[PDB]
């Protein structure tokens, strides 16, 4: 029970996260966002203003379809252009549940820590409470917190179209499929941030532009099977450094996918019926 038992969310935070100031422009930030695996930038001088997600990046070329000029604007723009500016954040020596009730609840993917004068000492992502699912009972199986009408997109799709649907529909990976309906891959906003910084970094739209999914997907299908419980799913989320698992039909057609996002929600609930239990 000692994940559990910390004192406060210092256990769990991820220390010297990437952070730039609000002077800063996003040519620094296409560098820096996938530091740590974050996918966040914390943006602060002597206390916190903003975030900087990696959906607030690739937000950049929402309107293009884009020149050498257009990349150069972009690299020069300040952050605070694109930032969430007055990030909600919690304090070092906050606990872990009221942590994960505010991700939940508010649905972010990560929180900023701050000490008591708002300057920022760390960060807590989704996949930092994975390793809470060690010190629990095997309560839920993978099948209760999986989403099943599961948004794909065929292998040949252009990167850009297949960023847009990401962001339209508010997920961070989408499942690849072949001819055949069979998965083939999962292409996620991180494949598509390098891209972009690429693009940004040489001022030459084709490495993203000129791209397909098959091309920069990954590759590695980590499957699970829909009965084994949400504490082996968030086991093999942190030994394969993965955010998702697949869940696939008999004939290689997807049937759901679990993230750390769901594998939150399921901690919430079993946290919450812990303290009923004891009644
Ligand atoms: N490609 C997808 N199709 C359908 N649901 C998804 C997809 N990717 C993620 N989800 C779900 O959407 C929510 C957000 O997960 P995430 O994309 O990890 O932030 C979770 O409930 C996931 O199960």
């Amino acid at each position: 029970n000692l994940y559990f038992q910390g004192m406060n969310i210092e256990t769990l935070m991820i220390k010297n996260p990437p952070i730039l100031s609000k002077e800063d422009r996003l040519g620094s930030a296409f560098k820096k966002i996938n530091e740590g695996g974050i996918g966040r930038i914390i943006v602060a001088n002597e206390k916190i203003e903003g975030l900087l997600t990696t959906r607030d990046l690739l937000s950049t070329v929402e309107s293009y379809c884009c020149s050498q000029g257009d990349l150069y604007h972009i690299s020069t723009t300040p952050i605070i252009d694109y930032m969430t500016p007055n990030p909600v954040t919690v304090y070092n020596t906050s606990d872990e549940f009221t942590a994960i009730n505010i991700m939940v609840t508010r649905n972010f993917g990560s929180l900023p820590v701050v000490d008591i004068n708002d300057k920022p000492v760390g960060i807590v992502t989704e996949r930092e409470f994975l390793l809470l699912y060690k010190d629990l009972d095997e309560i839920f199986p993978v099948k209760v917190f999986m989403s099943t009408k599961v948004q794909t997109i065929y292998k040949e799709v252009r990167l850009d179209q297949a960023v847009k649907l990401m962001l339209r529909r508010g997920f961070r990976r989408l499942p690849v499929i072949d001819d055949d309906n069979k998965v083939v891959g999962i292409v996620t906003v991180v494949n598509a941030i390098k891209q972009l910084a690429k693009a940004v970094d040489k001022l030459d739209p084709d490495y993203f532009y000129g791209k397909v999914v098959k091309d920069v997907m990954v590759t590695n299908l980590v499957t699970i099977d829909e009965l084994a419980s949400v504490n082996r799913a968030a086991a093999e989320m942190i030994v394969k450094r993965i955010g998702s698992l697949l869940i696939l039909n008999k004939d290689n057609t997807i049937r759901g996918i679990i993230t750390e996002r769901d594998l939150l929600i399921a901690l919430h609930h079993i946290l919450v019926m812990e303290k009923f239990k004891e009644k």
